[PDB]
Parts: C-alpha cells; structure tokens; sequence
C-alpha cells in the first residue's frame, strides 16, 4: 500500500482546526445527524470500545453517534493493558506487528517489595507475558489508542464528533421509542445548540459521571481510599544500573511499601505531532493491517515519524498511588512548589530503594501541554449506584473505579462497555417494536442482569485492592500471598477460545479472580488482621506467619482442584509448577529482548528479524524463545497452533470460564 496523505493536505487545503478534520472523516459528515439510534456522551477509550463492539457485534443495525468535548484525543492516565484487551482489539482486525509501531511492548508484571524498617533490603515478584506467535500486551499513550479507536470507529459506520460537548441541563432522556433528545454544543458560551433525537444514551463520560450523577449520589466504600501523583520522565536505554537484581523495563514495574505503590511503564509517546497527520498513520496502518503486511516489511515506528512528519520519543510514567491516612509534614516547600511534585518527591527520599530508582530517570516537562509536569488525584474510588434507566445506561468509568492496580479500569471494565454494546441492539429493536409501557417494561427486565453485575463489580474490585494493598506491608505476604493469589485466581483461562459473539459473556466472569471464593476467604483474613495495625507500625512476626501458614493451606487444595493445564513455573519467577513457593528460584521463559540499537523492548519470533521501533536488524540466532522448562519441537507448535485465528461462533457451545476449576 502507498502511503496517503489525505488528511495532512485536506487540513491545510481548508486551514482546519483539529476538530475539524478529524470529523470530516466521518460517514455521516462532518456536522452532527438529526438523529441517531444510539448517543455515546464520551470518546474515552470505554466509549469508544462501545461504539467498536456494538457495531462489529451486529453491523448495519444501530446508527452510533460519539460526542467528544476534546478537540482531539486528550490525555488520559491509564496506559497498561493485559492479554484480555489485545484479544479484543485482535478480534477487531489489529494484530500485534501493527499496534507496536503505536504502542510500547509489554512482557509481564513485576513487585518489588521494599522493607521500611530495614532500608535497601526488598524482595520481587516476577511473571512473564507470553511467546510472539501467541499474543502481545501493550502500553498505551491514551492520545494515540483513542485515536486509533476513533479512525477504526468511523472506518465501520460509526460517527465520532470531536469538539462538541453533551448539554446535561437540556437533554432529555427518557423511555420512549425515540424518545431521546441529546443536546450537544461546542460548550456553555454557544447559541446555537444542536439536537439528535435517539433511543439510547450511554453514559461514557468517565469519572465525571455527567448523567448518570444525576440519578444517585456517588458512593464511597468505608475505610482509607487513594491518592495519586506522578509524571512523564526519560526511557534509559541502559537499565543495568536499576537497583533491582534482573529488573526489565517492559513489564509494568511496581515498587511497593506499606503506604502503597509505585507503577513504571515505558511507553512510546507521539506528542507534538500535528492531528492530521497523525490521522494519515494510523489510516496507512489500518490499510497495512487489512492487506496483512508482515511485521519485516511494515515500516518501523520511527521510520513512519519520518514518513508522516511526526513527533516520536520514548518516556516512562511513573507515579505513587497511596493511602489517605498517610500523614505529611506540615511544610513540604523543599520539594517544590507544587502539591502533586511535593508529595511525589517526598515519598522518593523516604525509600533509598525509591530514590535510587528514580536517579536513573530524568524528568520531562510539561510533556502534555503547559501545567502537566505533574498531576494529582485525590480519593480515587467510587460506585455509581445506578447504571441504567429508561432510555439510558452508563459505561467504564461511570460506573465506578478503584485503583491502577492490576489495571482494572481498562481491562476489567471493557466488561461493562462490551456487554452494554451487545445489549444495545435488544434494547433499541425492543423500543422499535413494542408500545411505550411494556417496552420500558421489557427494556428495566433485560438489564436487571447489567445492574447486579455492576453493583456487585465495583466492592469486589475494592476487597481486591485492599488486600493487595495490606499484603504490601510486609516483604513476604506481598509477592507471596497477594501476588500469588492474584495470578493463580486472576489468569483468564481459556481466553484463546473467546470470539466477538463470546467476548462480552467471558469478559464479566473474569474479574481479575476477584470473586473466586478461596480468594476471597484469604483477602478477608489478610485484610481483618492487618488493619487492626496502625500504618506507621511494622507488622509483628507472628502475625505475618500465620497469615502466610493460613494462605498456604488454603492454596494446596484449590490448586490440586484447578484441572487447568499450565506452566506455572515457566510464567511466575519465583515458584514451581504446583505454586509453592521457591526460595532462590529464578528461572523463567524468555519471550523478548532489548534492541541493542534504540532501547525498545521487541518479542522474539523468527518471522521478526528487524526492531519493529527503529528498523534495526537483529541477529538470526536472538529471535529464538527459551522455553524453560523445554518445550518439544511438537509441543511448542501445539502451543503457536492455538493462537493464530479466534473460533468461529458455535451457538451450542458452553463458555469455558476463565476462573479455576471448582472443587465439586
Ligand atoms: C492514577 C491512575 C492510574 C491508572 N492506571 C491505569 C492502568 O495502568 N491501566 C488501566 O487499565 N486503567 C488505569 N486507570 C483507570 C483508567 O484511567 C480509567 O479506567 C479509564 O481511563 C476510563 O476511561 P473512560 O472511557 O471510562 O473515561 P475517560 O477516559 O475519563 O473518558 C471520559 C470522556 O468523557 C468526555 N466528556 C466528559 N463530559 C463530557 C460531555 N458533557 N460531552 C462530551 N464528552 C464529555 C471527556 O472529555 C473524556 O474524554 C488509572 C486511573 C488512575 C486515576
Ligand atoms: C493465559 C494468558 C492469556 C495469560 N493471561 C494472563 C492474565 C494476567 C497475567 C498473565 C496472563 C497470561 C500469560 C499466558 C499464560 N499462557 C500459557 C500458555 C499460553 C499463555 C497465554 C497467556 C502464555 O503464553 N502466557
Ligand atoms: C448461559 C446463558 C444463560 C447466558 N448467561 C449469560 C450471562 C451474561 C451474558 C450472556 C449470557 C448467556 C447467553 C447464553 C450463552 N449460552 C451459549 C450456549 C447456551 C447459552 C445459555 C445462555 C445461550 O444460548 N445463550
Ligand atoms: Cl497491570
Ligand atoms: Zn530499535
């Protein structure tokens, strides 16, 4: 394919704004329809994976409008994914030779635990991701993945307007056949609002909660909640000064102690890059994905930049989600000027491990626009007690949230926002086939399952975190209770079985483990013991014995009971294959390298020679995964056979859910 540049010429041809050309690319035009069968508040990425889903569920049934109050794709915190979101975005046409010239490669995740008492001593956690030829993890720059998301969406029939903003005190949603209609203005000075008569809302405007806020309070769980701050620094080439023994920079790193957590993510970011051309790569990229160009013959990230006339560098974010009864000096003024840049390098000189770290990273300013050095949030989970209506339901963030730990925010709650998608098409085809009363009737009873999945969502992701968080107090029950009970509950069994038409019904009985019942019996006794200790206390010794004795005896019976067949000692560093504990165990699979050219962080398969990021030629002989334990010659075909194409749909079929196996 030729490479084309449509939108760079079209922007300058018309002088257009950026909202401009990115909605001329829309099938409808660039101006808003008079009506539509679906609204979508919110060009997030839940938004979007909505509109996506919904579309590529059932085409050519729903007419989906996306409102966006960006001019173009904003920033957003949020950038690690797990192998659940790339199956999704596989099953959407986007393999991984394509999303990592967007996208930074992610292996697996990594804890290190530091001890607060003892300074310098830590211990880790360590698992890999998977092989090449299996799937990919990815750290997204969220600017990219919503634009990426927003080109794909108007390529399958879906219009995205950005620069327009929903009008909450002059919508009217309600139950009716097309009984919606959405206000939609370029903001509150605008006197000539527009309006799209519909059927349905969905509420994706993320934690702003702009409806369905509306129709209940936000909820708060009882207890400590979090707060963040972080920044945007360099990506050293050379990791080998790290103070952590064998640490790799393309896992989502976490640095964890008794007040909370830090994430690390290298990333690739294209900030400065004009929107236009930006739309030109990403389509040339599709248009590359459709005529199935191989990953050799694609040009590298870099070479793109080149191509396009874009803005390409290498960052890593970096942040602290901590408690809210941390208690801080009265005068933090030695270490800036600002709150979010004063707690955040306050807390890296109360760790020497911490401070370490951070020496080998050089901060970047204002990477995102002037007054984004630093950011901060405050008090960071909630619910959502209502998540539907007549004529409406909410998706993502409106739902609820609770940490960036594990990633759930993305890679759990495109539960919400695929099933919502899959529902779309009842619910509309109800509206448009049935009087008002026994619609409305018909409409409350099909999602009464949606709501008591999202009631119940949230609080299990809260205990989840909370035990993650209490287990991080000490440099044993962290990699050896809370992140061992996360994988061993967590990893989605069965996922290369998942189609479009299953994705939806798989996706809500994952939850990250966090309602496997044995999970829940360990969290409960971690977390009753453990907060009766005062934060600025270490835990006693005995305490720790007896949670780790109570977590042990608890695990033997449910791994025997687990008929999933998997390498668990290939996959978590630090254990054997029947998930004891190991004390100096260190070997794992080997699926990735570090181009010795650029820095990047590449998968090795023989059919990728040259550094998907810079172009450069690797050696024949480094493409080769090490398999420890070995595989056979057969057994590592058998494994590459399962994860080419997703099954075609079998509506008789049962679900394999990827939860263990229950002990009968
Ligand atoms: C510190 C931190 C770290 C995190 N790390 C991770 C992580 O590593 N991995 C992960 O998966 N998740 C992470 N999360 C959670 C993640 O950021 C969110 O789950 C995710 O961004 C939610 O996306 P969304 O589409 O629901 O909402 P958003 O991405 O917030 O989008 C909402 C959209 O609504 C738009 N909008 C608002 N009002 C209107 C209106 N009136 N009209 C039109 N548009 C409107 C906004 O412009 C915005 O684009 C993290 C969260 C925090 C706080
Ligand atoms: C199941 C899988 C999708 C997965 N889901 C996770 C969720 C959270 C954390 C880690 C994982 C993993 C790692 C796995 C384990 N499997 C061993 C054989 C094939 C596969 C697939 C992949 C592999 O290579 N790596
Ligand atoms: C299990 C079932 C009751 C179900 N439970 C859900 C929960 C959330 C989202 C979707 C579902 C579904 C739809 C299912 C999926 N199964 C495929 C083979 C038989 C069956 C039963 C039925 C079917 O035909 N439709
Ligand atoms: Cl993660
Ligand atoms: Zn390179």
């Amino acid at each position: 394919p030729t490479p084309k540049y449509t939108f760079t010429e079209r922007a300058a041809a018309g002088n257009l704004s950026d909202a401009e050309i990115l909605n001329s690319n829309n099938p409808t035009g660039s101006e808003l329809p008079d009506e539509s069968d679906v609204v979508v508040g919110g060009a997030g990425i839940h938004g979007l994976i909505y509109a996506l889903h919904a579309s590529k569920y059932k085409p050519n049934n729903l007419k989906i409008s996306v409102i966006e109050k960006n001019t173009r794709p904003g920033y957003k915190i949020g950038e690690s994914t797990l192998p659940i979101f790339y199956t999704w975005c596989k099953l959407h046409g986007i393999s991984a030779a394509y999303l990592l010239r967007l996208f930074g490669l992610k292996d697996g995740l990594c804890f290190y635990f530091l001890d607060r008492e003892n300074q310098g001593q830590y211990t880790d956690f360590c698992s890999v991701g998977a092989p090449g030829l299996v799937l990919a993890s990815l750290q997204i720059e969220r600017p990219m993945s919503e634009l990426l998301f927003t080109i794909l969406a108007q390529r399958n029939g879906v219009n995205v307007y950005h620069g327009r903003e929903v009008d909450f005190k002059s919508t009217v949603v309600q139950g009716g056949g097309q009984g919606n209609k959405i206000a939609v203005s370029r903001g509150k000075y605008d006197s000539t609002p527009k309006t799209i008569d519909s059927a349905l809302f969905v509420d994706a405007t993320g934690r702003f909660r702009q409806f369905c806020s509306k129709k209940a309070p936000r909820h708060r769980f009882d207890g400590w909640n979090c707060n963040a701050f972080w920044g945007y620094f360099t990506a050293p080439k050379d990791e080998s000064k790290i103070p952590f023994d064998l640490y790799e920079g393309d896992h989502t790193n976490h640095l964890c102690f008794p007040e909370g957590w830090v994430w690390v993510i290298r990333l690739p970011s294209w900030e400065g890059s004009p929107i236009a051309n930006l739309m030109d790569m990403v389509t040339y990229i599709l248009e590359c994905a459709d005529a199935g160009v191989p990953g050799d013959e694609l040009p590298s990230s870099e070479e793109l930049a080149r191509m396009f006339g874009l803005k390409f560098q290498w960052v890593t974010s970096i942040g602290f989600a901590v408690r809210n009864d941390v208690k801080y000096p009265e005068d933090l003024s030695a270490y800036g000027t600002r709150e979010a840049e004063q707690k955040f390098n306050y807390f890296v000189q109360k760790y020497e491990l911490l401070q370490q770290f951070m020496s080998n990273f050089e901060l970047i300013e204002n990477l995102y626009g002037p007054g984004t050095t630093w950011f901060i949030r405050k008090t960071l989970a909630y619910q959502s007690p209502v998540v539907s209506g007549p004529g409406w339901l909410a998706i993502g963030d409106a739902c609820g949230f609770t940490n960036p730990l594990y990633s759930p925010g993305i890679n759990v709650g495109m539960s919400t926002s695929t099933w919502a998608a899959q529902l779309s098409h009842p619910i509309v085809e109800i509206g448009k086939s049935a009087p008002a009363d026994a619609a409305e009737s018909s409409i409350r009873k099909l999602l009464v399952p949606y709501d008591d999945y999202c009631k119940s969502l949230v609080p299990a992701l809260e205990q989840m975190n909370r035990f993650n968080y209490v287990c991080y107090r000490d440099t044993r029950l962290g990699p050896q209770v809370a992140c061992l009970w996360q994988f061993f509950a967590g990893i989605d069994r069965y996922l290369s079985d998942v189609n479009i038409e299953t994705f939806a019904h798989y996706a809500i009985k994952w939850v990250w483990g966090a309602m496997v019942p044995e999970y829940q019996q360990v969290a409960q006794k971690c977390i009753e013991h453990i907060e009766t200790v005062p934060l600025d206390e270490r835990l006693p010794d005995a305490m720790v014995d007896e949670l780790l004795a109570f977590s042990n005896r608890i695990k033997s019976a449910a791994v025997a009971a687990d008929d999933f067949s998997l390498r668990w000692d290939a996959i978590l560093r630090s254990f054997d294959r029947s998930l004891n504990f190991v004390e100096g165990k260190t070997s794992r699979d080997i699926y990735t390298r570090q181009c010795s050219g650029c820095g990047a962080w590449l998968q090795l398969r023989p059919d990728w020679k040259k550094c998907h990021s810079c172009g450069l030629l690797g050696t024949e002989p480094q493409t080769a995964v090490t398999f420890d334990p070995p595989l056979t010659a057969e057994e590592e075909a058998l494994l590459y056979a399962a994860w080419n194409t997703a099954p075609k749909y079998d509506p008789s079929k049962e679900l394999k859910l990827p939860t263990p196996t229950r002990p009968a």
